[PDB]
């Protein structure tokens, strides 16, 4: 039934959701 720490990546994809918008807005050339 178990797998592992799946939801473990909770913790690391959550928190740095805010720093993937702001490194894809800066990465972002003209438009």
């Amino acid at each position: 039934s178990g797998s592992w720490l799946r939801d473990i990546w909770d913790w690391i994809c959550e928190v740095l959701s805010d720093f993937k918008t702001w490194l894809k807005a800066k990465l972002m050339p003209q438009l």
